[PDB]
């Protein structure tokens, strides 16, 4: 039902946390 923020940066979180449980150094490595 178009949520205020509360289910938006939650969800736009989870895959940053993701991206950043698995990010790569910047020369590859």
């Amino acid at each position: 039902r178009l949520v205020p923020g509360a289910a938006y940066a939650l969800y736009g979180v989870w895959p940053l946390l993701l991206l950043l449980l698995a990010l790569p150094p910047r020369a590859y490595a």
